[PDB]
């Protein structure tokens, strides 16, 4: 049998909204939209665009931003029960995200351990917010992703695993192409349908857990116990 291996995005997938976007709408000058549009058009890399977006913001905003995000962000229904199911079955599980640990960590506290969280780091030691990118592109990726999901997936997975990707962003199509099944919303769902990637839509993680359990290859794997 083939062991399941699950990777899951954070902003817009685990949370209802894109926390980077909401930070920018709330604190950034209008120029942030031009940077966003450059990332969308592929004029700017993710790393370059996101870096420049956070670099609009004075580090003196640390606590207001942190406070804003933790009260703004809402976790999608069923997520806790889903991680409990992962744990119950000892399924490899990783959150791989372009977000910043100053909000990803507190939002996942008591649910996901830090060795399962691959995200970027925002520093507040300079005049303007600075990003460190500890999981950047290696190997065959040279796309300046910032947090390189394909590179992390190749690093962590093993031969013959049944790779399940869960996401929402159109920029995670390369990760979805590596999956045997993609749970997709929003523009990622359109990309999976367009490129004929094996996929399923989802409203919440109750639905995700139910569907995962009844994937043939997952059932086979479980029924060795
Ligand atoms: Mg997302
Ligand atoms: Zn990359």
């Amino acid at each position: 049998t083939r062991k399941p291996f699950i990777i899951c995005d954070f902003d817009g997938t685990i949370t209802m909204n894109d926390n980077i976007i909401n930070i920018m709408k709330t604190f950034a000058p209008p120029e942030w939209m031009a940077l966003k549009d450059g990332v969308l058009s592929k004029t700017l890399s993710i790393k370059e665009g996101v870096g420049r977006m956070f670099g609009l913001l004075p580090s003196s905003l640390k606590e207001e931003i942190t406070s804003f995000v933790l009260e703004d962000a809402k976790i999608r229904e069923g997520f806790r029960e889903f991680v409990a199911f992962i744990n119950e079955h000892e399924i490899p599980f990783y959150v791989i995200s372009g977000g910043m640990d100053f909000f990803v960590y507190p939002l996942l506290e008591g649910i996901v351990e830090k060795d399962r969280i691959y995200c970027n780091h925002a520093s507040f030691d300079n005049d303007y917010i600075h990003i460190d990118w500890p999981h950047s592109c290696k190997g065959t990726c040279s796309n300046q992703c910032g947090c390189c999901k394909p590179s992390v997936i190749h690093e962590l997975s093993e031969p013959n695993q049944y790779i399940i990707m869960i996401g929402d962003s159109v920029t995670d199509v390369e990760a979805a192409k590596l999956s045997d099944l993609c749970f997709a919303r929003d523009y990622l769902l359109n990309e999976c349908r367009e490129q004929n990637l094996n996929h399923l839509p989802y409203q919440d993680f109750y639905e995700i857990r139910k569907e995962i359990e009844n994937v043939k290859e997952v059932q086979e794997w479980l029924q060795n116990k």
